[PDB]
């Protein structure tokens, strides 16, 4: 039973209404910054005794932040900004997070309802900005639509393919006074008919027929499955069907697992790849079957009977055609597989082991490698030790490039909901703010921010937020003076012409710039920086029992490489193996 700040017969502001509404979600945390038209909310927020406000230092930093929260928790992320400037800066976000399937709520403050249209101060019509790249958005034109709108918003945001919903809010709304009425029904006819329902048997008993007339199946698991791992892995126990997992995948299956097959796609491994190419079963569960994974689509499991289970059905078919498909919850659907796989285990006698032999042949053939150049700190070695002096419990947010892939390769993810990275947008300067939000979400969690020179410097005024909230963040910069994915794609494709790539001086061309470490100094947060393979271990080890945050300085020589790489739009003949930019 809810307790209202408010008696139930007397009139409040439409801001105290939409923080209430707030509260009846279960909201604890909010990322706002505050502004002309979002100022009534936050002094509804004051008024709060429940809810805490993370204060970013840029709106983007808010955004990304509720995305670290809701990545790392499962709970949606709340982030509200003021009108015109404010909300812009909220886009970035919004985009990442539907890309993603994050689910996350954006409050935005707007100019009175008799002011939209007139080009008026600090308005922008948000709403038309962002209808492509929400889920769904809203423009409140009555207090006493609140209560509906922001149950239909969180409704909205967390249910089916979870997605961001933005909600604009006129000031002269929060300052009406009403009395809320939180009984209104749901406005979701359409939407609500739609929902999937629980998977049929009959379509669940062909799968499980699939699988034992199969010889070479692969699993093919994505960010569908971050709540399905005790599913996914009884699944696994019953079948012994090897998992190949995508970039929002990781977690889902155990990565030091003895059937793990890593990533798969553009930089997944050889044998991860190798196993989809020969497959003739292909059991696609919470996948979107992106290019970066698929390469040339005729060639993608072109020998294999796709089965591909989603909770969205605009994707069944989208760019793979599946020869069976079920719309509907995975976790369901593994649930209702696992009951089958049980009863008749002796009737199906499933064994795979020719086909895991085939694969682990391939594993020890072609496995992730990296060079070890004298005393020069190899990146792949940095994120091997963090996992190590972790024992691969930390939560780790990453930035967009060679480092992202890096700390997907070279970390023993053990449980979903530990890697928060950008993989559909691929936006830089999502580890930093990600890492705050995590932390606020986790707090008695490891929370390692392995970002990049180019992605750290983007919102690196975050790390005033990090000192303020007195947030145990740890920051794992990479640094190799370069846009480095970038930068390979200039070595391969481009003759190694550099077009702008570069981050440093070059006037003082041998100078680590910028220093970093002042970066973290102006923020009063202790930081440090390593060049030499033999510091390296002590240095992350201080960085870990450091308390508190940390900022730690790596750097790494840029020619670097990631591997392996099937060039874009490639098949599996074309993957590159070796090489790199010396
Ligand atoms: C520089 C860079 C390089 C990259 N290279 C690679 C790469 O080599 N390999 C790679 O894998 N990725 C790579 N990506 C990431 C990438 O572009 C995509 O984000 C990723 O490939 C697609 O993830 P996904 O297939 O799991 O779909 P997601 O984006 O994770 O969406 C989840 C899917 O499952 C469905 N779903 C959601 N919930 C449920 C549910 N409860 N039940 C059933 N279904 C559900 C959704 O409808 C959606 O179709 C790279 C990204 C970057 C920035
Ligand atoms: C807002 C934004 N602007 C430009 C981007 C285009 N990209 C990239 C990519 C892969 O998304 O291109 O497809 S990666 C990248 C450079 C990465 O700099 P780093 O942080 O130093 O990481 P590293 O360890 O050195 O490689 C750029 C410029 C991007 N994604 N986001
Ligand atoms: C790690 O991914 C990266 C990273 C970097 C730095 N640069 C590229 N370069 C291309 O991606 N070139 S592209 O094939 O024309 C292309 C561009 C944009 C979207 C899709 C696409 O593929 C379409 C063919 Cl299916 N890829
Ligand atoms: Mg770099």
């Amino acid at each position: 039973t809810f307790i209202s700040r408010f008696a139930p017969d007397q009139p409040r502001k439409g801001a105290d209404i939409l923080v209430e509404a707030l509260e009846r979600q279960g909201v604890e945390t909010v990322f706002a910054y505050p502004g002309g038209a979002s100022m009534e909310i936050h002094q509804a927020l004051t008024r709060s005794s429940s809810i805490r406000n993370v204060l970013p230092r840029h709106e983007q930093g808010g955004v990304f932040a509720a995305e670290g929260y809701a990545r790392s928790s499962g709970k949606p992320g709340i982030c509200i900004a003021t009108s015109g400037p404010g909300a812009t800066n909220l886009v970035s976000g919004l985009a990442d997070a539907l890309l993603d399937s994050v689910p996350l709520v954006a409050i935005t403050g707007q100019v009175p309802r008799r002011m939209i249209g007139t080009d008026a101060f600090q308005e922008t019509p948000i709403v038309e900005v962002t209808r492509s790249i929400t889920k769904h958005n809203y423009l409140v034109m009555d207090v006493e639509d609140i209560p509906r709108i922001i149950e239909e918003a969180f409704f909205l945001a967390t249910s089916g393919r979870p997605g961001p919903v933005l909600v604009d809010v006129p000031k002269d709304i929060q300052q009406q006074l009403a009395i809320p009425n939180w009984e209104q029904a749901m406005r979701l006819p359409g939407y609500m008919s739609r929902m999937p329902k629980p998977p049929e048997d009959s379509h669940l008993e062909q799968i499980v027929r699939l699988i034992s007339e199969s010889k070479k199946p692969v699993l093919y698991v994505g960010g569908g499955c971050l709540n399905s791992s005790d599913e996914l892995g009884r699944f696994v126990e019953l079948t012994g069907i090897p998992v190949a997992s995508t970039l929002m995948g990781l977690g889902s299956y155990p990565c030091d697992d003895e059937l793990s097959l890593h990533m798969l796609g553009m930089h997944g491994t050889v044998y991860a790849n190798y196993a989809v190419e020969h497959s003739d079963l292909l059991l696609a569960f919470g996948v979107r079957f992106d290019d970066r994974v698929t390469g040339k689509l005729e060639a993608f499991a072109s020998r294999a009977k796709i089965v591909h289970i989603d909770i969205d059905s605009a994707e069944i078919g989208k760019n793979k055609t599946p020869h069976v498909s079920v719309c509907g919850d995975v976790k369901l659907a593994l649930q209702g597989m696992n009951k089958v796989l049980e009863n008749r285990a002796e009737e199906l006698k499933l064994d795979f082991g020719v086909w895991r032999n085939e694969l682990n042949v391939q594993k020890q053939k072609f496995p992730l490698s990296f060079k070890t150049f004298g005393e020069a700190i190899p990146p792949q070695y940095a994120i091997k030790v963090l996992d190590e002096l972790t024992d691969g419990k930390a939560i780790i947010s990453t930035g967009v490039g060679q480092h992202q892939m890096w700390a997907a390769q070279f970390y023993n993810y053990k449980k979903p909901r530990q890697w928060l990275s950008s993989g559909g947008l691929g936006a830089m300067g999502f580890g930093l703010p990600a890492a705050i939000g995590a932390s606020v979400a986790n707090p008695d969690a490891i929370v390692v921010d392995i970002d990049g020179d180019g992605s750290f410097i983007m919102n690196v005024q975050e790390l005033a937020t990090i000192r303020v909230e007195n947030l145990p963040v740890k920051v794992l910069l990479l640094n190799n003076q370069h846009l480095g994915m970038v930068m390979q794609w200039e070595d391969r494709f481009y003759k190694a012409n550099r077009a702008h790539t570069f981050l440093g001086d070059p006037a003082q061309e041998d100078e680590i710039f910028p220093n970093m470490l002042l970066f973290a100094a102006a923020c009063g947060i202790p930081a440090a920086r390593v060049t030499k393979k033999a510091d390296l271990r002590e240095a992350i080890q201080t960085m870990l029992d450091t308390p508190g945050p940390y900022l730690l300085d790596v750097i790494c020589p840029h020619q670097e490489h990631v591997l392996p790489m099937i060039p874009s739009g490639g098949t599996f003949n074309d993957v590159i193996t070796e090489g790199d930019g010396r």
